[PDB]
């Protein structure tokens, strides 16, 4: 028995072609539809209760609690299915394609996504500019949450999820996406992509600070930004050991210019020793050698990032200080990535 949450506000003119083409894909099986609305200032509450009669509909309208993500966690509450298909009503997701999301589910995938980026998968009516903020956002996703490195379209507001996956589980509330939330604090094993056509009005910045302030919620439940800390306290550890070496070495007569390279290098190496029994204790793999070596080409990246932002800031007019230090922040950056994906990659 599938259970389709629609969750809405201020959507009259679409619950009509919708739940039309929703019973006709479905047409048969064992389904429900629940739909939270939030007090909508439409007839949408209303009109819902009213296509009641024709298509399987229930409908629970709130007036306390609103929000998107809100709505899903009750529309999770309030249902009653083996199998959960959430959705838009605005019709930009085919009640088509929902077949395809349970047949998915029923082979075996513990989460089945509704994905705008499979092969398959198309995007129309969309800017260039709107297209790829939008793989720019999944690709910021993808590398920080590396529990969801391998998804496509992890953003998507269209999904099918086994019952299983989300219960016994807080999701959050205010979480921007809940998609989301469910990839990185649900309970599966396997979940694949469906391709689906995005179907036939601006947002401003502070939401992009509000999906970022998402991520960043997710990473300290993963727990990466616990790691990020320790990753910076042995970066600083590192930063000391190249020095305090250097010192050892121009005062016993090695010529600074001799002197930096074995200086740096110990640095490296004392790096590699404390980043692989705190930082990445957990997932080390393979090879000590293996580590090592992978880590020497992420230092060099690193460096290599720190130089040319440097120089690309200082060209565009950016004071030396500060062009320097966005040039350290964003090589621990990439040193750090490149660590977590490649040297104790998962
Ligand atoms: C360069 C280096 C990597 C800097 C390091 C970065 C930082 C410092 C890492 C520090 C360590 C930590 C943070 C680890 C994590 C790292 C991570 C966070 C970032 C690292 C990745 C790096 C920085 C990328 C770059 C490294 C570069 C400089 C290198 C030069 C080479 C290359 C060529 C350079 C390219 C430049 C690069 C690619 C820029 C990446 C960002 C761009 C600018 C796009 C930001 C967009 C986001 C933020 C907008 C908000 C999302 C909306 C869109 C929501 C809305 O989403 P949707 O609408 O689609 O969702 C839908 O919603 C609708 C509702 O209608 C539903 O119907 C749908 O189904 C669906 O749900
Ligand atoms: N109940 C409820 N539904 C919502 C809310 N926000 C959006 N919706 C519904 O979500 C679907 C698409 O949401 P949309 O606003 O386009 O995506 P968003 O930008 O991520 O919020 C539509 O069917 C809307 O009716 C909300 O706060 N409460």
């Amino acid at each position: 028995k599938v259970s389709v949450i629609i969750p809405t506000y201020n959507e009259r003119e679409n619950l009509e072609e919708l739940f039309s083409r929703i019973d006709n894909a479905l047409q048969g099986l064992n389904y429900e539809i629940v739909v939270v609305d939030d007090d909508s200032p439409d007839r949408t509450w209303e009109k819902a209760q009213e296509l009641s009669s024709k298509y399987p509909v229930k409908v629970i309208r709130r007036t306390k609690e609103k929000g998107l993500s809100s709505a899903v966690i009750r529309g999770f509450k309030e249902a009653s299915g083996d199998v959960f298909v959430v959705m838009d009503a605005d019709l930009q997701h085919p009640p088509e394609v929902i077949p395809k999301l349970i047949e998915a589910i029923k082979n075996g995938s513990d989460i089945a996504i509704g994905s705008r980026y499979v092969k398959g998968g198309k995007v129309e009516n969309w800017p260039f500019y709107r297209k790829l903020i939008s793989k720019g956002a999944i690709m910021v996703g993808r590398i920080a949450l590396p529990k969801i490195r391998d998804i496509k379209d992890p953003v998507s507001g269209f999904f099918a999820l086994r019952k299983e996956v989300v219960e016994g589980v807080e999701l959050n509330p205010i979480g921007f996406k809940i998609l989301m939330e469910i990839l990185i604090k649900g309970k599966y094993s396997k979940v694949v992509e469906v391709p689906f056509t995005f179907g036939i009005s601006k947002l401003k910045g502070k939401t992009i600070f509000e999906y970022l302030r998402h991520i960043y919620r997710l990473m300290k439940w993963e727990g990466e930004i616990d790691r990020i800390v320790k990753f910076s306290i042995v970066g600083l550890s590192g930063i000391l050991v190249n020095e305090g070496f250097l010192w050892l070495f121009v005062n016993l007569g090695i010529p600074k210019e001799i002197a930096v390279i074995p200086a740096v290098e110990l640095s490296i190496l004392n790096n590699f020793f404390w980043n692989d029994i705190w930082t990445f204790k957990d997932i080390r793999r393979g090879s000590i050698f293996s580590r090592l070596l992978k880590f020497h080409i992420a230092a060099l990246s690193g460096a290599v990032v720190n130089f040319i932002v440097y120089w690309i800031l200082l060209f565009l007019g950016i004071h030396y200080l500060i062009a320097n230090l966005v040039g350290i922040v964003l090589s621990f950056g990439v040193r750090y990535v490149i660590n977590r994906h490649v040297t104790w990659a998962t």
